[PDB]
């Protein structure tokens, strides 16, 4: 045939108007979650399994999103969150409202390479204004660095105990924080969570080690170790074999048995190898004989085996261990330190604990909870906290929160429109108004009143000044800076662009084709 | 379209409502169960099985929930068992009357945000007056946890011999509580109950050893043994072969019996290191052929193979004896000392009994009934029972029953309401009177006058104090404390946590998104 | 019967009529696309994956065709992405426009016969207008080789930094260019890209050598080399075996340790013959045995194993190294240099950069950007901007933009119309008319009014010349010259050849016998 069937497609109005419906759909379905009074969504995967979550990021991926536009969304999320960790929502729903406020120029007939234009305009002029108006903070100052994750915990369910979170992850941070040319650099993947159901959300730590779900490979071994002096072995503890096909030919009797002591000669020794290095406990990746086991023990050696490859690096950046592919080359500088390595039965799980590392490079934080959610949520809760922090760090920036920088940006980005004038004018000056949905769901969210208490905003940050903001435990505008309630320079600088990006990427497709699925 | 078709979602009123709605419905099909004079459900499962029990956990599991707030209700089930063990169908139902009356709240326009924070300083303040209001008892008085373990049997089925029960639980937690640094420490692990039908009820006991339903792996072997010096093999007693692939070249004749023999010497062998131990019981963890099995009959030693890893763990410790890897490597020093080690035909099924142990640090209760049903609801009232007991010897705390610690909670915290003040109030007047649905159904199940024994027990607790509550088997209000009906203060102060946290995270969530259910 | 069933056919009149539909459809669905103001198109294939676009050659290629005339149209913009790289809009466009025209002369009664023909004089004419118009440049003029690159991003998305890439796309031809015969001769295949997600469009950067997206193969191995001597091996690092099957008969104890140490040794004079050169960097297309790693970690040296075939080729080119497939004759003149070679974390994802090289006969492009689109689709700017700055390098001619050489061509072929004259000039006229709907829907497309626009540019070409073109930026005619925006003289010859080729091809297809579409 010609092009086929149960193939939709779309054009100008209908391709734009569809796909910024879908768009503004999606963005106001998790709108109803943003700021510390936002709501929860419970999602029922197919599959029986239940979400109730507060993150933007969590919930446009569990749900299934059909229309290509709204996935689209997706990706703005994604984006924000692998940039500025915190902000998911905030950058999904300015990009709706850029979207909608956008079609209010298509309507009144304005070409799309105007609008298009006018917001990109907008949008640079924004990172401009917010790297000017940004607070230059000191890159560890921790009096800020507390604030920036506490605000950041302050938007989500866990707020319960955002005091005591907010302090573990940032001196989670501070720990693997890297810097030897100036300034930071955090690589947030040295930093493991722990998540063990049991007790209460009080009762999380960080635990400058790591923790392993593993339990001490054989009954003999001690089930702690004090001063542990750790080997990391990644070959396996049992009988080696030629590449080239080998089989053993039994001749006489007599040799039963000495084949099999010449094998547990060759393990013995391969244990002999590793005592000799003065080590107490060791981590190995692969497998381990039972012999190997039992020499092990002999000595008094605390082994765990099939550790996880994401384990042994943990390990080998806390205790500061070398992990060794051939345990004849193994030396005692090799081995790390762990002030205790104990195997302690958490929540009937048996686990051990590497705690007490010297300077660990790499760190773990056991979360405790009452369920499986609240512990997740906190997990959730403090990726971002951790998220956050580690922008400060390496930004040494930071802005008010509230809805602040959006307002400064909206007062602000209409005399940009002004200046630039004519039809782009029109775009910059509704992409000013569109950020206002921050403010604004921000207290509609609390239950405040939206027309009024916009009003009074806008005010106040017009005299007051750039440090004036909503605050939802208030019910008004505050300073708030002088409330210590604060968010990331980076946070801010990345939603524009997501958002701004998503919208324009939108504006201009002027046709959409859907084949069958 | 942006869900899938078959995708239903509920917003708001919606949401919430019916969130409520299935929490409350599931919360109702157990309250009918509460208290020593509540009902039995009868559960039939697709399979044809045919469950009978009192207990809630097991209830709000063996049912098929499928809306999902209903499965927030298992969840609740599951901390409150996991943390105080008892007090099932109190958090469930504290939790469907708290949104119940959080429901009213919302009819009158109150905003979710402003009854989450009022249900919030209801359950802190909650806790903090059950810290208080707390009768602090002696971590080991065999008196009080004689009670504790009563009380709670009666609740139940088994009430029948809540006497035997409560002394055979006592009696077993003392024994494998663990204290050495100040506080006592229970892992209930260490207690096995073993279930046989046949009997009465009244045959149960403790056996201060352990009791595992395996045989004499040899006729010729001993069926009893007087003071046994126990080896505990976690090897096989069986010819051992190479890692490396290996296969015997018979070249001529005189070979078949010189390899046999060859093997025969290196079973003998085994069997050799364990005898000159001292050892006449032997339970070796894996297999045994047939040979090691003679020679370990010869030198009348008895033994018992595929002994399961759970069980071994249990000799270990019931016996003192250590878990071994090799033989050549067991001293006597490795051996256990149980005072009878015999095969008894129980039921018709033969088991071997362990007892007469040293000091056990692990013990197994023996349970007999007339059919499968009243072994498996004695065996859950004696769990519940074993759990509050290591709940007093841990906290050493206990409150008043019959509702008492709720009344108590209820007239106190309604106080609070009014020096909060302002909508919280509400809510926190509202979470009091939730807590009156213990009392009252109480007396609902029991067939008393609701009404008007409701207000006997508010009047009484107002006069008499804080250890007024109803006694199901008065008919009227009762002195709690004289009258020895009391539970742990952990039952209580984890039911509001499980009950109020639960209720919030129902209250927050405003939108759900479901596919197939 | 005589045909199959379900088998189509037309002739005459509906054959050419359908054909000249079905192409002209595909044709007025991509010219929306052109020029800088052309828009966007989604494509959403039957597994839900998304595709955002403004390349005709993806669009006709992601779309599924299913009339046999349109298919032909993919082979259009399939032979111009071919040979000149840019321009498959406008061949695409031209081509139906010209299947148009034509059947204007067909519904004339005209004979087909008389179209061809004077369509292929109009082609061979256009052709020689253009090798004659055709503005000379110097075959490496820095200057035009930066703006052709520009004018040709600038038709996309990314023309956000056409600066940037403008820049990075010169360089890299400038650098694996061959010229010894003369003029040069680019093989693009020397030239890799590398799309990572993450950071800004604004750190995409040129790699004068190497990257790859593998990791160092041992955890003791150097992440960073400076004055690498980097070494091809195509060889198995592992224990070697003979084509002849083989086993080996182990016949006592001491063998077993015997053979290992003999593999051992084998391995080990590998690593040897590969040190013995001083390479300090071994990239190994196959793989590399556990005990080989050791050894060559020992030795200091940086080793990765499974390397892609087109890898080890870049890296050929980039080092100056020589691929080998027998270590034992590998000599330090098979090394290359490079002056790093490190392995970075770029996106949680680890690469190793061998940058730094020499002279690089093969260069590498890393592509940053916020999305997996934004990237993608910068890339799709690269190869056009790479692939025509490859035509002028290799042609060293240059024409203006903005349909200033179809303007050209139109005004022209049409005095051709007139001296060839008859039916013939029929066709030569409309063909020449064709070629307007480049000026036609840059104007369009851009929002102008294509009729008066149209006019002042054929108002203004015909005074002012041949540098006379449509500006979208400008809104009016300009000099295309004076701006800079110009494009190679082989997209044009290119686009023209295809095209009529196209129009031609169909215009002689009278029957069509299809069996089921
Ligand atoms: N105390 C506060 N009062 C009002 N708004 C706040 C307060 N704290 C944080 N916010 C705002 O709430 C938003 C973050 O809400 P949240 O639910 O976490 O979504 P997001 O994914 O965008 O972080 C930010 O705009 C932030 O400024
Ligand atoms: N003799 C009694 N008189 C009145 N109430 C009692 C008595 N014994 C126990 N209760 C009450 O019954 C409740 C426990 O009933 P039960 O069916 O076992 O459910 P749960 O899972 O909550 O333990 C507690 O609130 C307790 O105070
Ligand atoms: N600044 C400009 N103003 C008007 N037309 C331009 C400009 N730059 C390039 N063009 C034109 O746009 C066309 C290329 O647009 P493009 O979208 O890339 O499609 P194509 O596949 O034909 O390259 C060419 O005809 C070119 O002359
Ligand atoms: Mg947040
Ligand atoms: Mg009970
Ligand atoms: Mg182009």
């Amino acid at each position: 045939v010609i092009l086929p069937e149960g193939t939709q497609r779309y054009v100008g109005r209908d391709a734009q108007r569809l796909n910024i419906l879908a768009a503004r759909i999606i963005a106001e379905t998790v709108r109803t979650t943003l700021g510390p009074k936002g709501m929860d969504k419970m999602l029922v995967d197919s599959l029986g399994d239940i979400v109730v979550t507060n993150d933007c990021a969590t919930i446009l991926d569990k749900i299934d999103l059909q229309h290509p536009a709204a996935k689209m969304m997706v990706e703005v999320a994604k984006t924000q969150d692998k940039e500025a960790g915190d902000g998911t929502t905030t950058a999904v729903v300015i990009a709706g409202e850029l979207l909608r406020k956008a079609e209010e120029l298509l309507d009144q007939n304005i070409h799309p390479s105007i609008i298009i234009k006018g917001y990109a305009l907008a949008a640079e002029k924004a990172q401009e204004i917010l790297d000017e108006i940004a607070i230059r903070v000191d890159p560890d100052d921790e009096e800020t660095l507390l604030k920036i994750a506490a605000t950041s915990i302050t938007g989500k369910n866990a707020e319960s105990h955002k005091e005591l979170l907010a302090k573990l992850a940032v001196e989670a941070v501070k720990q693997v924080a890297e810097k030897k040319d100036g300034k930071y650099v955090v690589d947030l993947d040295n930093i493991k969570f722990e998540k063990k159901a049991g007790e209460g959300v009080e009762e999380s730590e960080l635990v400058r080690g790591v923790v392993i779900d593993k339990e001490v490979v054989h009954p003999r071994m001690p089930k702690r170790v004090e001063n542990a002096k750790i080997a990391l072995i990644n070959e396996a503890l049992e009988v080696k074999k030629t590449e080239t096909d080998a089989k053993i030919n039994i001749t006489s009797p007599d040799q039963l048995m000495s084949f099999l002591e010449q094998e547990e000669k060759m393990l013995k020794d391969m244990v002999d190898h590793i005592a000799q290095t003065g080590a107490n406990v060791v981590f190995v990746q692969k497998g381990i004989d039972d012999l190997a086991q039992h020499y092990l023990a002999k000595y008094g050696i605390m082994a765990v085996r099939r550790v996880k490859k994401s384990d042994m690096e943990k390990l080998a950046k806390a205790t500061g261990a070398k992990i060794v592919t051939n345990v004849k080359d193994l030396t005692p500088e090799d081995l790390g330190y762990a002030e205790v390595v104990e195997e302690r039965k958490l929540a009937g799980e048996n686990m051990i604990f590497v705690e007490g590392c010297k300077n660990p490079k790499a760190v773990t934080i056991l979360i405790r909870g009452g369920t499986e959610h609240v512990i997740d949520e906190v997990e959730r809760a403090l990726e971002d906290a951790v998220k956050v922090v580690k922008d400060v760090m390496e930004d040494g920036a930071v802005l008010p929160a509230g809805g602040a920088p959006e307002i400064e940006l909206a007062i602000r980005l209409d005399e940009y429109a002004k200046q630039v004038g004519g039809k782009e004018a029109l775009a910059i000056e509704n992409f000013a108004d569109a950020l206002k949905i921050i403010p604004k769901t921000l207290a509609e969210n609390a239950g405040l009143d939206t027309v009024e208490m916009l009003v009074k905003v806008i005010s106040e940050h017009k005299n007051r000044g750039l440090g004036i903001g909503i605050d939802v435990f208030e019910g008004k505008p505050a300073d708030m800076l002088e409330k210590g309630i604060i968010e990331p320079l980076r946070v801010k600088k990345q939603a524009i662009k997501s958002a701004s990006e998503a919208a324009i990427m939108i504006l201009r497709i002027d046709d959409v084709i859907a084949a069958k699925a």
